[PDB]
């Protein structure tokens, strides 16, 4: 009956993750893989075993990936042959049709289910994208971003010369177009003017309108609020101007593991491969009967 | 390769149901079913077959029915055992579990792909509406239609004492609560009271906000532009206070005919049975190959 999912990672989305797989009723939490094990074991995990390795722990289902994108393919490949099921929020676009054809073969070898790039984008707004050039197959798309934390350009901001701590902020301007505001703390004797010419210099910048502010603290900056704004205007048939909009205003990791628990929750009624979120009947991200989900929402 | 699609029906919705096979490339037009057949054939159905019965039609892959929605079931399970594939509009959100359960096991039984409700209320917003309460599983959705026609209501306000013509409006006041504007044109010797009377004594507006105005001509205050906000405020894990908006300013029947085509499409990757929009991945939607649209919208 109940889905027993093993949590891989315990950074920000990892700690969400549990929160999300507490509060559905039609989960288990078996147990929560980290490096370190259960070291140190946060206050909040008291609860839950934590171990090195997934083989440590019992009868589990579900893998949710809550690691780095660059290390998503490597426990993907690791936790398949183990007859278990991973799902992930790889984030990196331009490389999740090849991480799609690896884990594809191995996922039929050893029948399980993998479902990447599963956050919200790439993910939820993936789905909404996909139907809305559906309703308008001819015509223009756009994705606004934010305003939000780029975890992307602040890491990229973090690297450069003279930067103690960065936070990059993305604003949309319109028709998939960002302003980015990067709050740097400066290390001892860095200037603005450096740090800047270092920062826009980058392409990460570079094609961006960007502002780079100097702050005593970074972490009294920081907020986990984010947002989209997905615009599509264009033709149905032959019919012109057909317009729609999604917009969200939701705390970044927080939805990305509560959809992480919904791929885990969708991957155990699909035949063996691997998949996209736009590859997901939208059901199966919920739980219940599939009449009492269709009286209720269709 | 292209896909042999029949229409049932040349009211609205088959008017632009034409418009939306002809704009789709991977789509051959094979007939039009009509009651009337070829009889007084419209200019724009000059180049198709025109027909009383679609057994009158050869090689059909999907047949669109463009029907009302109380002869949906009736054509459906007389088209399944030619071993041909029914897409529909199915709009009676109250049958569509029943209508589902009636079709499953003939769609089975005859190595078929039934796809009902698949307008874009009940269709499109139902897997939008889907999305939306996955994105955080605990709080409220709404669904507020228009400024736009209600078919329904208008037939409904059309059919009472004193009403010669009748456009009934539905306006948005938010959190599922709509406003009825209805329009008439009054028969010889009856008063806008008594109409009014007979009009808001109706459930379909017993329990709305309903204004009854008498006009010259309905056909003079007519248009086909509708629209949907769809509204959810909830938690994802435990994390309060996540909103998303979804929102269409829509050619109503255009809009449709297109979801219509696009169910046809989706049909033929289907494993036999019956589905609503929401066990439908929104990829089969879409014309092109999987790996080429995921490169694109995911």
């Amino acid at each position: 009956k109940k889905i027993r999912a093993a949590i891989v990672g315990y950074g920000n989305i990892g700690k969400f993750t549990v929160e999300a797989v507490e509060a559905a009723e039609d989960f288990e939490l078996v147990g929560i893989v980290r490096r370190q094990g259960a070291e140190n074991k946060p206050a909040e995990l008291a609860p839950y075993k934590v171990v090195q390795d997934i083989k440590e722990l019992e009868g589990v289902d579900v893998a949710i990936l809550a690691t780095p994108s660059r290390s998503c393919k490597e426990y993907a490949e690791k936790i398949l042959p183990l007859g278990i099921n991973t799902v992930d929020s790889f984030d990196i676009h331009t490389d999740i049709v090849d991480y799609r054809s690896a884990l594809m073969p191995l996922c039929k070898e050893h029948h399980a289910v993998s479902i990447i790039s599963a956050g919200w984008d790439p993910g939820s707004d993936s789905v909404v994208r996909t139907l809305m050039q559906s309703l308008a197959p001819k015509g223009l798309s756009y994705t606004n971003f934010g305003p939000g934390m780029s975890m992307g350009h602040s890491v990229c901001a973090r690297s450069k010369k003279g930067v103690k701590n960065a936070l990059s902020m993305t604003i949309p301007l319109g028709e998939g177009i960002h302003r980015r505001m990067v709050y740097v703390e400066l290390e001892e004797g860095a200037t603005l003017d450096e740090v800047t010419k270092e920062i826009k210099a980058d392409p990460y910048f570079a094609h961006d309108e960007t502002h780079v502010m100097a702050v005593d603290s970074v972490d009294a900056v920081k907020d986990m609020g984010h947002g989209v704004h997905l615009v599509r205007k264009g033709v149905s048939g032959k019919t012109q101007n057909q317009r729609m909009e999604f917009s969200m205003s939701i705390n970044n990791p927080a939805l990305t593991a509560q959809v992480l628990v919904n791929v885990a929750r969708a991957s155990m009624h699909q035949q063996p491969g691997c998949y996209t979120m736009v590859e997901i009947p939208v059901i199966d991200l919920l739980a219940g009967e599939r009449e009492d989900l269709i009286k209720a929402l269709v």
